[PDB]
């Protein structure tokens, strides 16, 4: 059935034995009610209320009809019998009943009934898991319903711990029951032992009868007396066994404190250490389920490990992103190499670990993730992007990221998340620190071990720093990249910079200088600067950027700067300048002093026309001059052959010159939004141009003959 | 129901003697208490106590009313009649009970019924699976999930097993109640048989009873008399019949040690002698299968057979390692060619022969390896690779190999695990022995067998050789290349490279050779050679040298020589020279006078400074002066053009020689590790270079034009 493997043996044989005294009590009344006649017959000699027992024999003559030996048997029956003797089958009955009722209070009761049937049907159910064999031959592949099947039931199991720990209902009616078991066994061993002796085969009767038969005393016999006396002595010793059983029961369940529960044999044994013990009412069913079958309990005890449970993901993962399938995903960033990213996952599937081709993996919200040393057979992964993202890891694993390993990227919100293996890494490149490093009012300890890095070259700090740490300061010294993304927080450096004499890049995104700082003049080995939406106003200090022999990549866009200053002149080795989004009325001769310039950009600024000095910097290759009050383009600006990209858009350009042809490098135009009219004819004498290089609105692209437009169709084939 | 397989002929015998006897009880009950009366008359002539018995006949006036006879019949029926009469019916219940008890004890008492419930659950899953069948079938195609279900099966059997042979409880407790049932039946017969005399119709009855009726002794009938004398003969047979039954099970129980079951007869029949023996508490089970029914016992065998799991795994290997996965599995070597790798994996799967382009393939610690005949499938296949691996090849498959086999490689630590085969392979060309061939005070007798290959053309020995073999001697007048390492142990010749005449390849690694060995100048066909790690101090016996004409590609690395000797110009064939690892001060002049040098590379070397003679050595290819300690290079070195490779690593230089822009042959060249500052711009200059082929550092590469380094990225796509 269901329920067998919930009674232990003291159980079945308090059963066994109720069914026997119920035999026995049923058989007693059967007996009485047939026949329990009490023959009695007068005595004609008394002495002292007892009859004295004192040619051929004759038989004595009473004079008593048959209806007066009927009287007097009922009424020597009624009145001198013992209560035991008439009674003893019904009170057997009664005894045994109550027996029953509280050995089956609890299955009957349902406020405890509830809770024994659903512990058995989640016992059964955890005991025939496939899922429970495998965990158990272990001490590959699972079809993903027996996957979702075991999650589901190690999610209500886990519940049903919870709800049942506070109950503490079944532990105490099963004790009290099995208390009034003992005490009701006292009680009937005394009485009944105190008065089996009481019933007998002769009995003397003096029930005062002289009016209806006339006759005093009678000698009685009692023909159930021998064998109501031998069942009495059947049920003592039945209820004998049935106390030292209850007994038995008693001493193990006071002398094991069974509300609280081992569970240390499966792990000393298997090694399933993580299994907390378990609270009240849900250790004594398991030992009760140990009593019937420890095998039970033991194939239970793995829904209740967190290591279970843990691999029980890995493999749902596993399952659920295959190497075909995971290298679908993979992606190429901007640098082209080959991204894995992961985003909103439960955990980093062990699949993922498979690719050995793979050079970048990115980690995006996977809470408490342990990188396992299977990142050791990855060989190309260079990259590693941690966005609040919390990695553990491994002793093989950490000795070969500090071997192998190239680039890392975190973000975070609290420094309590960062790995705390991340200065273990001494042969990392590159570090893109984007969390908030402003801990409480600290010297950055928490970034004190950047100088362990011996091979760091570049830096990503976007904390909202106030200012520039001395950790930062130390370990610019071999430092060729420094990138500082204050997001407009206010930035001073105060003389911190010319300690660093290595850098190449000094890009300054959102550090709200309003002044280019004096120390930048000491770094002569600066090639890239940005300035980005410092809110710069002055830049005179152009007359000190001619000592750096290296600055060929000024940027300077997003700012408020009102006049180019002449010291531009004074450089020449400038190759990119981008001064975009900026309110400039003037361009300067002396810009074009540089003659190196490839990417000079200036687009959405307030200019208003464009020095015809330009040919004079043939060496130009792009510029963007879009969203601009740009009237027409001056002819020089033709004059150059190297121009590539040149975009003027939403631009009031009412005319275009035809000399467009001149240019045979011009790959993409883009001319949307100015007010043109008609279009140059000689705009198809380009050999290089494609439909993405021209950018024009479709009313006026139909103003060209048509020749042109068929030859770009055709040339736009592939 | 489930449980008629585990009650043999004499338990469901004794269960319906049982049964008839209990219906004998309660008929016996039934006619106790509905009519057990006494009849008795007083008598009145008496004799000892005992009735005498001594115009028309007329009766005989007793006086007795009818109650007076009541009360005498139940006098003498509790005091006068034996007990045995009384109780007959009672006591066969008794017993009856006490047999059924003892009968079910096993099957009620949870300890054992657990282990009886779990035993016939897994007897009635192996009786009817399909795994079964086949294994009976055998004495194709499975589906996926019959082969994990049945691997599942085999491992909780397993596990049932190891559960089981540690209780014998089950066993105890069956013969501790056969053992209850005999002595039982003695004590039944015995009893019964001597109070069955006991019970008759006429009975005497002098209870002392005057002054109540008058007569002293009586004469009674008992009427069921002869009714429970019947009763208690056919009760008397039906206990005999049980207590031979009892007792042919006590025999049977104890003249075959049912704790160890043979196993013997279906594992010598049908050639699955691989089951052990059973041990107690799981023998005794098997044998009351065997005497339920034999097939039941037969078909659960096939589990416990190493056989049977040996071949459901490779079932499991064929289903899983499909076709497509080995196709997708397979490798390109460094020789260029399919390779498959098998790393640990418990067998080949028969789906890997369907590779028909596969041309390698690898075994590593496979155990227990046979190549089926279906090799043969397989074309392409030209190298065998057995690592730690014992082969069995049949006839077929081995014809196959000795036609279709070229290369074989085999990896061992003792002599036997070698296939004993292997010089049946006729057309094997390359050998490779990677094992301990050092036996006990032998002549290498095992590979004593290389004369019966005289197709060989590579021998690869490694197992720390001592000696050179005979075998090896001999065999190597037809040898083209052979490689032998030693691992530092020590080799010796004594005139045993004169045998051979035709060989080329002459890798003496780590052989320990401490002296360039005499043997090797008759050697003139000699090619490539090489002594590295030997522990070689003077290589001055360049002089016996000339006479080998094809020496071009002499290696001498991992050695150590005080200085080059001056005998090197005397030879001209140099093509690949090799000295690395070496402590030489200078190299001199007359070593550069051969002038077809292409190879030549000088690394980790005590050097001071390139002489310019070699500047002459127009044919070289790759040079590697790392670890040198080469002040500068000479401006006559960079006058060749047909350079290919110069490698600098470890090496004294401040600056590079402006000479080398004129370089287009130059495919690679590094710099590393060196303190050079300066990167001259004509180095940018060249029809042959990537980023690949210039490796430098970081900073140093700042310092040159940027104008090329676009171009040379753009072309560094493709």
């Amino acid at each position: 059935p269901a329920y067998r493997i919930l009674k232990p043996w003291w159980d079945v044989f308090t059963d066994y034995i109720s069914i026997v005294m119920l035999m026995i009590a049923v058989f007693g009344g059967t007996l009485q009610v047939t026949q329990d006649k009490m023959i009695c017959l007068p005595c004609k000699w008394v002495t002292k209320d007892s009859c004295n027992d004192s040619t051929g024999p004759t038989g004595i003559k009473y004079d008593l009809d048959r209806h007066q030996y009927n009287y007097v048997d009922a009424v020597c029956y009624e009145n001198r019998l013992h209560w035991f003797a008439k009674y003893f089958p019904y009170l057997v009955l009664l005894h045994t009943l109550i027996f029953l009722a509280c050995s089956n209070f609890w299955f009957k009761f349902p406020r405890t009934s509830s809770k024994l049937e659903h512990f058995v049907s989640i016992l059964l159910k955890c005991f025939d898991s496939p899922w429970t064999t495998r965990a158990l031959s272990e001490t590959g592949v699972l079809d993903k319903k027996e996957g979702e099947q075991a999650k589901a039931l190690f999610e209500k199991v886990k519940k049903f711990r919870t709800h049942v720990e506070e109950g503490d209902i079944v532990y105490r009616l099963y004790m009290r029951q099995t208390i009034i078991k003992v005490i009701k066994f006292a009680l009937i061993i005394c009485y009944t032992v105190y008065y089996v002796h009481n019933i007998k085969f002769d009995v003397d009767c003096t029930v005062d009868i002289e009016s209806l038969t006339g006759y005093r005393t009678y000698r009685c016999a009692h023909p159930l007396a021998t064998l109501f006396k031998i069942l009495a002595s059947f049920y003592i010793s039945l209820v004998i066994f049935y106390g030292l059983i209850c007994m038995y029961t008693l001493w193990w369940m006071l002398r094991r404190s069974l509300k609280k529960y081992s569970f240390e044999s499966i792990r000393e044994e298997s090694s399933y250490s993580d299994i907390p013990d378990v609270k009240n009412d849900f250790a004594f069913m398991l030992h009760l389920i140990d009593q019937y079958d420890p095998l039970y309990s033991k194939r239970f005890a793995v829904f209740l490990s967190e290591v279970s449970e843990n691999k029980l993901r890995q493999l749902n993962l596993n399952n659920e992103w295959t190497l075909d399938k995971l290298r679908q995903r993979l992606t190429k960033n901007a640098q082209d190499k080959l991204e894995l990213h992961l985003f909103m996952l439960s955990g980093i599937p062990d699949t993922v670990f498979d690719l050995v081709e793979l050079e970048v993996l990115k980690l995006e919200l996977i809470p408490d993730v342990t990188i396992p040393p299977s990142i050791a057979q990855l060989t190309g992964l260079k990259e590693l992007w941690l966005y609040h993202t919390a990695a553990k890891i491994e002793a093989p694993a950490l000795a070969f990221l500090r071997e192998n390993l190239r680039a890392l990227h975190i973000k975070f919100t609290d420094i309590k998340e960062i790995p705390l293996w991340i200065y273990s890494l001494k042969t990392l490149e590159e570090l893109h620190l984007t969390g908030n490093l402003s801990a409480e009012n600290n010297r950055y300890i928490v970034i004190d071990g950047l100088r362990e890095l011996k091979r760091l070259k570049v830096l990503r700090l976007k904390s909202n720093l106030s200012k520039l740490p001395q950790v930062v300061t130390d370990v610019g010294v071999h430092l060729q990249k420094l990138s500082i993304n204050n997001e407009g927080t206010k930035l001073i450096v105060l003389n911190s910079l010319k300690k660093m004499v290595n850098l190449t890049e000094l890009e300054l995104i959102r550090c709200d200088l309003e002044r280019i700082p004096h120390s930048i003049f000491s770094l002569h080995n600066l090639q890239e600067i940005d300035l980005k939406d410092n809110n710069l106003k002055t830049i005179e200090e152009i007359i000190s950027f001619q000592h750096l022999h290296r600055l060929t990549c000024l940027k300077l866009w997003y700012n408020h700067i009102a006049y180019i200053p002449i010291q531009i002149g004074n450089l020449t080795n400038l190759e990119r300048l981008y001064l975009n989004r900026n309110k400039i009325e003037k361009i300067p001769t002396q810009l074009f002093y540089c003659r190196k310039l490839r990417y000079l950009d200036l687009s959405h600024n307030n200019l208003t026309f464009l020095p015809a000095d330009i040919g004079l910097l043939q060496n130009l290759q792009n510029l963007a001059v879009t969203a601009n009050r740009i009237e027409a383009l001056p002819p020089e600006l033709f004059q150059c052959r190297k121009l590539r990209a040149l975009h003027l858009g939403n631009n009031v350009l009412q005319s275009l010159p035809s000399r467009v042809g001149e240019l045979t490098n011009l790959t993409q135009i883009e001319l949307r939004g100015n007010r043109l009219e008609c279009l140059p004819v000689e705009l198809g004498e380009c050999p290089l141009l494609k439909r993405s290089g021209l950018v024009v609105e479709e009313d006026l692209f139909s103003t060209l003959p048509p020749e042109v437009k068929e030859r770009l169709w055709r040339a736009d084939k592939e």
